[PDB]
């Protein structure tokens, strides 16, 4: 079922949570998944994913604690001013990150997440949005998801699609070069923690 | 006061958590600060600094949840096991955790940490602890701090002290060219969490 918790802060109306809580399928509490969504009273859930790599996960959605968002136009300014190290050398973050959210968990409009189980999808989405949003070091995609491999007991097949599907999303000449590009109704949204102590979350949406 | 929780977990006796909680001096919840510890059953606190920067943050000494960690030797071996992204390439990684914990807070050698504050202090070496066990990215320190700046408030004097005093503690050179060198009885500790989802911790003592 979809929550429904209205906000008790001003300006920051957006009920943002992990959904990977009890009551999910196959939910387990050792299981270093995630499955961030936003939701305004009780209305359809965005998939979103997290910014700020040492600031708090938002938590569960059976915590009785709750994190409130501000929702923001997802342009280079609003990253600038809430991302604590992002990735602005290529100059087009916000088309980067764009370019991860129409090609990954659930979009997939090229068909790069093809094979990769849905939570094996987010957390490789998430990967690929945090080496732009957080400049989180990835070198060789090759030896990516070590720690995952150990704590999630992820099979060869479901390792392998994985590092592939990163090494072709933090690429933008592979991103590019591929059928289906992003389109101008396809928009990014930034998502600001009222608490600062919590991680800012991103969502993408057609309009 | 130092708290006294026994751990039920075989091998995991040692109590991690996060003293930065009600009852702090100056604590406020809106202060993105820190002051990790380890303790065994009510015993002498250790400072300690987390890694893994995508798994959750000790709880703070107040929660229901109490989160158990193993003591193993700080090699470079139980690093590359435990660590998602550690910056290994001058195979130097758990020399280099031990310098910083030798001059950072609250051991300070070579007085490093000078005029920083304790709570600036520990996240001036917990940035350092960072850049060497998830590999984050630090390109110039007189930009560092900029969120910390807003969101804790920091004055010029305690940002100029603390942005000298991180790129003193990543670089090697530096740290080996001070008059205190690191002795073989100031060893290494890495703290594995027995919870997967929860990050590792680290601490250094006089053996
Ligand atoms: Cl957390």
């Amino acid at each position: 079922s979809v929550p429904n918790k209205q906000s008790s802060v001003q300006d920051y109306p957006w009920y943002g949570y992990d959904s990977y809580s009890k009551g999910y399928p196959d939910y387990s509490p050792l299981k270093t998944y995630h499955n961030l969504k936003v939701n305004l009273d009780g209305s359809k859930e965005y998939q979103a994913y997290c910014f700020n790599l040492t600031k708090h996960f938002p938590s569960k959605s059976d915590s009785v604690r709750s994190q409130w968002y501000k929702k923001l136009e997802g342009t280079n300014e609003n990253f600038i001013k809430l991302a604590d190290k992002p990735r602005i050398e290529d100059g087009q973050l916000q088309q980067n990150i764009l370019r991860i959210l129409y090609n990954g968990y659930p979009n997939d409009r090229n068909g790069i997440m093809k094979g990769i189980d849905p939570l094996n999808a987010i957390l490789v989405t998430q990967n690929a949005i945090w080496y732009y949003t957080d400049s989180s070091y990835i070198s060789d995609t090759s030896k990516a998801f070590q720690q995952e491999e150990t704590d999630l007991k992820l099979d060869s097949q479901q390792l392998q699609l994985m590092r592939n599907a990163l090494k072709r999303l933090i690429n933008p000449k592979e991103v590019e070069s591929l059928p289906n590009q992003v389109p101008a109704n396809y928009q990014l949204s930034i998502f600001q923690s009222s608490d600062k102590t919590f991680q800012n979350l991103l969502s993408a949406e057609y309009v």
